[PDB]
């Protein structure tokens, strides 16, 4: 048959699915998702890195007035200071006393570190989800992988199946992402050609080997001191170089639902959000006829010890009588109880012991062993320890939750008043019917 | 796994204590006193002879 089931997107919890083909022995398939990766579509917007301030030797125009030449360099700065009289080791460089000027010129370029040390601004929009699933099929562990969109059929060992699409479209990535070596940050980076000085993005280029670059660094040249040969200028505090200090916390620690972020390629691993639909078709060769499977009779179930905990704290011993030797599927018809073992080997007039997990204090549940249900009545105790290092697997419980004496107690509390109300209604009726024969 | 019980201060009488932790077979421990020593703090005032 074509079997459709939906399992929650939670890593480390094995889910068993009951396939019921009419006239055939039920089949239990155990599936556990190892990893769910969300690789978003990346769009490289730009790269940012450390700048290099190329400052040449100042043009000292001796006995003349210097003139600035208009170049198309990024953040090109030129300033001509009059009345400069620079001094060297052996005195004045200039023969003239006052008509000498200093031309200061400076321009900004990318540093060499831009090829190795860099931050990338990417635009992430949509994510392609893919999952690796382990299935206990016919006593064997098989590992499959496919992208979970519902349009990628994978047939292994004659089993055809398709996975997804995800019920929830939530993603930890926003529209704007910034990637640095092994760290990803959700940041609304400034757009390209509009950076602010001293902020993230003060110098921007499109690719690591491009030749044009955008710069807004506020380079302002100051007048040099009297008789001093040097080029004073206003510092351009690189936003990228101190970016490494006010980063806060990366998405690896801040993303909800325990998403793990990796790079090269960037991906979100094990995001515990929603459930996933999986459809598995399998022909009749895996199925076994009801006549070919062994039948059973005189089933009894006893729970000598039970504790409702994360581990298999419940153990149930079922005494039975079978007809022949063979493999039988065990399945709980009650969602509150989960059995670790999926398939047993039945022989004849023997007894079986199974391990189960439940969250309810009492457990009245029917187990369909060899296509036949048996009722088991249990009571389970709370455990001694408060913190477990592995998550639970019995979580499916609500408010209509059966228990021990509790519902007998709420029965005994419900000794209502309707009898006294009825005898007062009787008195009211016998007062009305003295003269109320008409209306 | 801490079991707290109270036994009478009597030497030579074996006492049975049942530790029943749920999901484990019950265990009975027999306890026996051998000596109970009361050592007071002494302060020498003086000697006579
Ligand atoms: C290492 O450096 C090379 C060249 O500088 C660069 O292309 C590459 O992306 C870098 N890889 C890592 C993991 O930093
Ligand atoms: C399948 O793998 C799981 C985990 O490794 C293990 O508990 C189980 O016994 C394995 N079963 C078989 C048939 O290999």
């Amino acid at each position: 048959y074509e079997h459709v089931t939906v399992i929650p997107n939670t890593v480390g919890v094995p889910y068993k699915t009951l396939v019921n083909r009419p006239g055939y022995s039920p089949m239990v398939l155990e599936m556990e998702l190892q990893s769910v990766t969300l690789e978003p579509t990346l769009s490289l917007d730009y790269i940012t890195c450390e700048y290099k301030t190329v400052i040449p030797s100042p043009y000292v125009k001796c006995c003349g007035t210097a003139e600035c030449k208009d170049k198309s360099l990024p953040d090109y700065s030129c300033k001509v200071f009059t009345g400069v009289y620079p001094f060297m080791w052996g005195g004045a460089y200039c023969f003239c006393d006052a008509e000498n000027t200093q031309l200061s010129e400076a321009h900004v370029e990318k540093s060499e570190s831009c090829k190795t040390e860099f931050a990338s601004a990417y635009r992430a929009h949509t994510a392609s989800a893919s999952a690796k699933l382990r299935v206990l099929y016919q006593g064997n562990n098989i590992t499959v992988a496919a992208y979970a969109n519902g349009d990628h059929a994978v047939t292994v060992k004659d089993a055809k199946f398709v996975v997804g699409p995800m019920s929830s479209a939530w993603t930890p990535f926003d529209n704007k992402i910034v990637v640095y070596k092994g760290d990803v940050y959700n940041m609304d980076y400034p757009p390209f050609g509009a950076g602010r000085p001293g902020q993230f993005g003060d110098i921007q280029s499109r690719t690591p080997e491009s030749k044009d670059v955008y710069a807004n660094t506020q380079l302002v040249l100051q007048r040099p001191a009297a008789g001093t040969v040097h080029v004073p200028y206003s510092q351009a505090p690189s936003g990228f170089k101190y970016w490494l200090k006010e980063r806060g916390a990366s998405l690896q620690h801040t993303a909800p639902f325990g998403c793990q972020i990796a790079t090269n390629p960037v991906r979100a691993v094990n995001c515990a959000v929603g459930n996933i639909p999986i459809s598995i078709d399998i022909p009749d060769a895996a199925f076994t006829r009801v006549v070919d499977a062994p039948s059973v009779t005189d089933m009894s179930c006893e729970v000598p010890a039970c504790t409702h905990s994360s581990d298999f704290g419940g153990v149930a011993i079922i005494k039975y009588t079978a007809s022949k030797k063979g493999k039988c599927a065990v399945h709980s018809m009650t969602n509150a109880v989960t059995i670790r073992e999926a398939d047993v080997e039945v022989e004849g007039n023997s007894q079986l012991q199974i391990s189960f997990s439940t969250a309810l204090a009492s457990a009245e549940f029917r187990v369909q062993v060899c296509s036949t249900q048996v009722h088991c009545a249990a009571a389970c105790h709370p455990p001694k320890d408060h913190i477990v290092n592995y998550p639970a697997s019995h979580t499916t419980l609500g408010v209509q939750d059966i228990s021990t004496t509790a519902m007998s107690w709420v029965q005994k509390i419900t000794g209502g008043v309707g009898l006294i109300v009825a005898v007062a209604a009787l008195i009211l009726i016998v007062v009305l019917c003295v003269s109320f024969s008409r209306h």
